């Protein structure tokens, strides 16, 4: 039972997502005329605003509501603290849409009350490949290529209603106004990550962490010690050493990302994510927005061999509150970003991330089963945890596919 989610345009169980073959919209086709000029009703106590991404103050509202009522685990141990300026990257690539963000205000005193944010995306999204296949032994090719060419569409992010406001059925009209204001600027499609299960995913995968100071995240029960280590005679010590990195990185060419990178980058990694069913197609500004190091947001190296850039790697940063710890205000977060390697294997260009990533602070490296992250797991010492990432889209039947077959990083 789903109250809401029943009346949207998205598949309605597994079993209609599993008999899915080709890529195409769920509802007919509408026109920006069809669409509401006025906001979508709410109670009169509250206003819609739309807030200023690039003034400090708005980013800071935002901020502090995201701070203390955004995404925590089901134990109530750690929740995020995206920083102001992750916030203002994150919410203004080029071509953003200001109208795109949308908040809820209490009337009386402007408090902030909830808040969602969509952001462009140009994405591929057309069938899968092994569904062309068999479209093609059919010959039904021109239906499973109907919607191969990259679409702009709009990414969804930061859903969060006040701790105060929870259950009250707020959600949903956020995500209305939301639809309705993408609407109105002639967009049909958005793509969505949920770390819960709603109807229904297209795609799913498990996170997982690779230690980078394993005596932090025992004392703050990010981690255990497995229960073979009781067999040591000082298991923190045996922890320590079996995940201990070098200081500095191991290839030879390894920089840091500038600007005159941007083209070279731009190219090798739009060669790598071509090959993947869904991922994101990138201009030189996006490639320099997304991938540029922004100090304390992320951090992006190349290795230049012959003043030739022939791979490059890219993290991103969010702390986490520790709620339930006074020792430790913050749990700081590297997570796994885009990365393409022409020259080197793998898990040799992405040990010098967990080196890099180490060296500066970080307790944990994250990431999702997608991309090729499962082909350096078990070298790198990654460890699945209980986490699951799952890949919706709105207005866009898709066939369930592998998370491996999944090019798209969500923020
Ligand atoms: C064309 C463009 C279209 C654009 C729109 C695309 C769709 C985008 C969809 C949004 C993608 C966001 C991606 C992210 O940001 S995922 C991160 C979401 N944020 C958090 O988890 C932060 C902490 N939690 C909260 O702030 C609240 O619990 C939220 C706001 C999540 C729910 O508020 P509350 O707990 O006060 O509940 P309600 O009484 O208001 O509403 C209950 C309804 O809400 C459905 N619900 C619960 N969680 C989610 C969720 N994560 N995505 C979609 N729907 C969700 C739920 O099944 C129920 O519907 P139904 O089962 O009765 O049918
Ligand atoms: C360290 C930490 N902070 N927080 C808030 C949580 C849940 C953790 N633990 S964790 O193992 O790193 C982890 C576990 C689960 C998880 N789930 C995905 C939540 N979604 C993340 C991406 N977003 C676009 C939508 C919300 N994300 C992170």
């Amino acid at each position: 039972a789903h109250a809401f989610w029943s009346t949207q345009p998205v598949p309605q169980t597994e079993d209609e997502t599993e008999k899915i073959v080709f890529a195409g919209p769920m509802d007919e086709p509408k026109t920006v005329a069809d669409i509401p000029e006025e906001p979508y009703p709410i109670a009169s106590t509250f206003e819609w605003w739309t807030p200023n991404m690039e003034a400090a103050d708005d980013i800071h509202a935002i901020y502090e509501l995201l701070r203390d009522n955004y995404v925590e685990d089901d134990d109530s141990m750690f929740r995020f603290n995206y920083s102001e300026e992750f916030l203002q990257w994150a919410l203004c690539p080029p071509n953003y849409i200001p109208d795109w963000h949308v908040a809820v205000r209490r009337k009386a005193d402007k408090k902030l009350l909830a808040f969602i944010a969509g952001v462009p995306v140009t994405l591929r999204m057309g069938t899968p490949k092994y569904m062309k296949v068999k479209a093609q032994e059919k010959g039904e090719g021109e239906e499973a290529a109907k919607y191969d060419e990259p679409r702009h569409i709009c990414e969804i992010n930061f859903l969060c209603v006040h701790k105060q406001l929870r259950e009250k059925r707020l959600a949903p009209i956020l995500i209305k106004e939301a639809t309705r204001r993408v609407n109105r600027t002639n967009v049909w499609q958005a793509v969505y990550t949920a770390g819960v299960l709603l109807p229904t995913p297209y795609a799913s995968g498990q996170y997982f962490h690779r230690s980078l100071n394993p005596e932090k995240l025992v004392e703050i029960r990010f981690s255990g010690i497995p229960a073979q280590y009781q067999k040591f005679q000082n298991p923190m010590a045996m922890l320590k050493r079996n995940y201990q990195l070098p200081s500095a990185p191991k290839n030879s060419g390894l920089r840091e990302m500038k600007p005159s990178d941007v083209p070279q980058v731009r190219r090798i990694l739009m060669n790598y994510l071509d090959s993947f069913d869904v991922g994101p197609v990138f201009s030189d500004a996006e490639i320099s927005h997304y991938l540029l190091p922004r100090d304390g947001v992320v951090f992006t190296y190349v290795v230049e061999n012959d003043k030739k850039v022939t791979d490059f790697f890219s993290f991103y940063r969010i702390p986490s509150t520790v709620i339930g710890n006074s020792n430790y205000n913050l749990l700081n977060a590297a997570y796994v970003h885009y990365y393409a390697a022409t020259s080197i294997p793998l898990h040799q260009l992405i040990l010098d991330l967990l080196i890099v990533a180490h060296s500066r602070g970080f307790d944990v490296c994250n990431m999702v089963e997608i991309l090729d992250n499962r082909s350096f797991v078990e070298q790198l010492k990654f460890g699945a945890g209980d986490g699951h990432l799952r890949y919706y889209f709105y207005n866009w039947a898709y066939p369930k596919i592998k998370p491996s077959q999944v090019a798209l990083v969500m923020l």
